[PDB]
C-alpha cells in the first residue's frame, strides 16, 4: 500500500526537454507500482508547451499545479512532501536524468544498511553546474561520516531521505533566500539523523547542463550554523565546533561571491555583503576556528573583523 | 599667419643649446612658414647662455623674463602669448627636433584636421623615459585616449592647434613644479577630438644629462576636474573610463609611487598618502572598475587612508 | 680578594651537576684565586642535588634558599651579594666550562682593562651566538659591529665594580628575558667589552604583561644610559635591540600561531604599549624587512601582524 520511493520534481517553462527526464523516472528496474513521480509545475507560462508534455503521462505520474510562479523550487518541493507517504524521497531537477538502476539499487543499499540517506554517485553532461567527486572517492560507505566522506561538499538534496526523519523533525524547505535553501535542507537533515550511505557503482544521477546584498544569502547561512549548534545527534560542543568549522571551510572554498573583495562589486555593495558575512560568522563560536583549513586563518580573522582591505589582502594572498 | 610657433623656454643651459636651436633652424619645412621662439628665465650663468641666444639674433624672437619664474609654466605661457600661428610646438632646451618634424607633423595635421600630432619620440642616455606604446600601431590619424595609450604620453613635447589653446584659454598653471605639463595636455585633450600619431622617424629626441604633496595633489585634482567636465567627453561612462586610466597611469608612473615602503619619515608618509586620498575620493568610485586590476587593492588602501594596506599592496605589486 | 666568582643556582639538577660542578674544579686557574658560589633554589628531589653538593663540602660555597623563587634571578643575588671578587662568571646547573675558561678569559680582561669578556660558546645536542665570535679575539669590542645585542646571556665575565657601584641586580618582572635586561643595564653603564674565540670556553647543555615590562626596561636602559648619552645613538641601539626582538623574540610568529584570538590581542596590545614607548627615530635603524611588522604592532592591528608575517 505504502510506496518504497516518491520521486519529487518541480517544473517551470522546460518544455520537449522535460520527455527525456520524466522517461529517465518510468524506465527504472524497480516494480513500477514501488514508486511514484510527484511532478509539480511552478505556474509555467510557456504557451501550454511544459503542461503538453506533462499531459501525455497522466495516469502515469501525480501531477499538481501552482496558482502562481513561486520563484524558487522550496514552495514546489513543499508540496511535493505534502503529497508523498513514502517509505523515501528523491528529489529530481526537471533537466535531470536518472540510471535506469537509480530507485532500486539506492532504495536497497538503504534498507540493508537502515539508511536514514543514500547519495548515488552524480555524472554530469556538458559545462557549467559541477558535481561533487570526493565523497565518492572511497567507492561503497554503508555508513557514511560528513567529515570523513566530504559530505559538507555534497548538499545538493538530489539525494533519497527517509521520509519519518523529514516528517518527525517537520523539515521544509525555506523560502526567505533564492540560493542555499537546498544546503539548509540537507544540513537540518543530517543534524538530524545518523545513519547516512554512499553508492558508486553507476552515475546513478546525471546533472545536464544546457545585484544582491547578502541579506538573504546569509540569513540562510545562519540558519545552516543554528541546525549544527542545535543538533540532537551532534549534542556534543567540540563535535559542534568542527562541523562548524568544516562547513565555514566548505563556504570559503565554494560559497557564493567567495571573491567579492577584489571584484568590480560597487564599494557600497562590498560593504553591506561583508557586513552580512560579517554578522553571521560572528555568531558562529571562535572555537570553530582551529577546525578551519590553515590558509584561511586570515581570510576568516578579516571576515570577523569586517574589514573590506584585509579581505582583500587574504584573497591575494591564497 | 605662421604654420608652426616652436616655443622653448631656457635657464643656463649654456654651450649644449647650440645643437637644440640648430636642430629647429634646420627643418625640411620653409623656413618663412615657422618661428622659434625662446624665452629665457632670467639665466644667471655669466651670460653663457644669452651668448648663445645672441649669435641667432635675427633669425629667432627672443623674450628674457625679469625673474626667474623656477618652472617652465611662465617661459610657455609667454611664447603662447607670443605666437599667432596656427599650430604651436613646444621643445624643452636639451632636446633636438628631427630635420622633418615641422614638414612632416604639421602636413599629418593638416590632412586629417588634428588638434593634436604626436610624432615618435628617441631617447639618448639614461633618465628621463619616453613613452612607446603609443607608437606600436604606426601612424594613426584619428587616434582612441583608451586605444592609442595617450595618457601615457602627456608631455607637451606635441604640435597643439593654437586656435583650441586661445578659445578655451589653456594656460600651464603654476600650482605645483610637478604634472603642470600633464594638466595642459589633459586639458587640451577634453577640449578636442582629433588626434594624430606620426611614427616614420623618431621626430623628437629626449637627451638626458646632469614634499608635502599639497601642491602636487592640487594639480592631480585639476586633471580628474579637466575630465569629468569635458564638453567633447560628455557621456558619465565615458568620462568614468578616462578618470579610471589616468588613475592607473597615476599608480603605474606617478611621482613617490613607492613612498609607502620608503625611508621617507612616517609623518611625512602620513601627510602625502592624507593629500593623495582626499584628491582620490572627490573622483567617483564608478571610475574604479576602468583601473587595471592589479590596482585594485592599492587603490581602495589609499581609498581609506590606510598607510599599512598601501605598504601591503605594494608588497604584493 | 679573588679573580673570579662563578655563580650557579641549581634546581632539581640531580647526577647530571657531578659533570657542571668537576667542569669548574678543573680550571688552569689556580684554585685559591676562584670560588664556585652555589645557590639551590629549595630543590624537591628527594636530597638528589643536595646529595651531590654535599660531595664537594669544602671546595664550594653554597646556600640553600628557604622557598623556590621560580627563576634564576633570586638565586643569582644571592650569589652577587655573597661574592667580594674581581670579576663573577655566571654558569647554568646543566652547562661545562673548558678547562682554561676563568685563566684565558680574566688575563683578556685584566691585559684589556675589560668590564665584560665574552668566551666563544659551543652547543651539545639541539642554539648560541655566532657572529659576535666571526671576526676572532677583540680587545675593544663594539655593540653594533660585533653583534653583542645577539649575545645577551650573562654566561659572561662581568667586572664587580660595575655591578656594585650601579646597583645592578636581575629583576623578576618576568620568567623570561631577565638575564637579556642584566647584560643590557652592564653594557649601557660600562665601555670595555672583550671577546675571546681561542677555544670553546662555555658549553651549553641541552604573561606577555611580564615579559614587555622586562622589554620596556630593556628600551629604558638605553635612552637612560650615561655612557651612550648622545640621543641618535640610542636611537641606533634601539633600533638594533628592536631587529634582535622581532627575530629572536618570545612568541615572536605568534599572530599566525594557535594562540587564541584573546590571547593574540592581549599580548599583541603588550607589544604595542611597549614599542609606541619607544621614539620613531629608531625605526629607521631597524633592518626594513621588518618595517611592515614594526608599524603593524605600532598600530596595534593583528590582522597586518599577521600579514607582515605572511610576507616574511
Ligand atoms: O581538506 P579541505 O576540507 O580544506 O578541502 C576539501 C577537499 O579538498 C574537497 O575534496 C574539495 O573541496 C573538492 O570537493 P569536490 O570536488 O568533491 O566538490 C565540489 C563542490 O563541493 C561542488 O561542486 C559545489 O560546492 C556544489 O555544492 P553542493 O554541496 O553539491 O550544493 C550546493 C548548491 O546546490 C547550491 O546550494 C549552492 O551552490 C548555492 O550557492
Ligand atoms: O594601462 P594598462 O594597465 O592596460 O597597461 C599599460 C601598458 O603596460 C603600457 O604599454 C605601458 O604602461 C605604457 O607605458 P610606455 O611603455 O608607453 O611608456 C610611457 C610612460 O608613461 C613614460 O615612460 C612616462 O611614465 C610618461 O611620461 P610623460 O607622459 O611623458 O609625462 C610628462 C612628464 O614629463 C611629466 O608630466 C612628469 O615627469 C611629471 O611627473
Ligand atoms: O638584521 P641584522 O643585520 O641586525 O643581523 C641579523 C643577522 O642574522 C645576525 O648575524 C644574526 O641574527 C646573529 O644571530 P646568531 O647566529 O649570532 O645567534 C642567534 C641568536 O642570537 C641566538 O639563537 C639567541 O637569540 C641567543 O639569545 P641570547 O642573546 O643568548 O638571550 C638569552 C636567552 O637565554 C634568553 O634571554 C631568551 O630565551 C629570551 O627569550
Ligand atoms: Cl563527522
Ligand atoms: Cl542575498
Ligand atoms: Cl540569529
Ligand atoms: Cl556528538
Ligand atoms: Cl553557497
Ligand atoms: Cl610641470
Ligand atoms: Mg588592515
Amino acid at each position: 500500500s505504502m510506496k518504497k520511493v516518491s520521486v519529487i520534481m518541480p517544473t517551470f517553462n522546460n518544455g520537449e526537454k522535460l520527455h527525456r527526464t520524466i522517461s529517465s523516472v518510468l524506465n527504472q528496474t524497480m516494480k513500477s507500482t514501488d514508486y511514484e513521480l510527484i511532478i509539480i509545475d511552478d505556474h509555467s507560462n510557456d504557451n501550454g508547451e511544459t503542461l503538453n508534455v506533462i499531459k501525455k503521462y497522466k495516469g502515469l505520474v501525480r501531477f499538481k499545479q501552482l496558482k502562481k510562479n513561486s520563484g524558487n523550487a522550496s514552495v514546489p518541493r513543499n508540496t511535493g512532501l505534502k503529497m508523498s507517504k513514502a517509505e523515501y524521497v528523491f528529489f529530481l531537477d526537471s533537466d535531470d536524468l536518472l540510471h535506469e538502476r537509480a530507485l532500486e539499487d539506492l532504495y536497497n543499499y538503504g534498507k540493508e544498511n537502515n539508511s536514514d540517506l543514500i547519495i548515488g554517485k552524480y555524472g554530469v553532461e556538458g559545462k557549467g553546474r559541477s558535481v561533487p567527486k570526493a565523497i565518492f572517492e572511497k567507492g561503497n560507505v554503508a555508513k557514511a561520516d560528513i567529515i570523513d566522506n566530504s559530505i559538507f561538499y555534497a548538499l545538493s538534496v538530489l539525494k533519497m531521505f527517509k521520509k519519518s526523519v523529514i516528517d518527525k523533525n517537520k523539515i521544509k524547505f525555506k523560502t526567505f533566500s533564492k540560493t542555499a535553501e537546498d544546503q539548509l535542507f540537507t544540513i537540518e537533515f543530517l543534524m538530524n539523523s545518523k545513519n547516512y550511505s554512499i553508492k558508486t557503482d553507476y552515475e546513478y544521477y546525471i546533472v545536464v547542463n544546457d545585484k544582491s546584498t547578502g541579506n538573504q544569502y546569509f540569513a540562510t547561512i545562519n540558519e545552516i550554523y543554528k541546525a549544527i549548534y542545535k543538533s540532537p545527534i551532534y549534542k556534543n560542543q567540540e563535535k559542534r565546533h568542527q562541523l562548524a568549522g568544516k562547513y565555514t571551510t566548505r563556504l570559503l572554498r565554494h560559497g557564493q561571491k567567495k571573491n567579492f573583495a577584489n571584484s568590480k562589486m560597487k564599494y557600497e555593495d562590498k560593504i553591506e555583503w561583508l557586513n552580512n558575512f560579517s554578522k553571521t560568522i560572528n555568531k558562529v563560536p571562535r572555537d570553530s576556528d582551529k577546525y578551519v583549513t590553515q590558509i584561511f586563518n586570515l581570510k576568516l580573522e578579516a571576515i570577523r573583523q569586517n574589514d573590506l582591505l584585509a579581505v582583500m589582502i587574504a584573497d591575494k594572498l591564497l
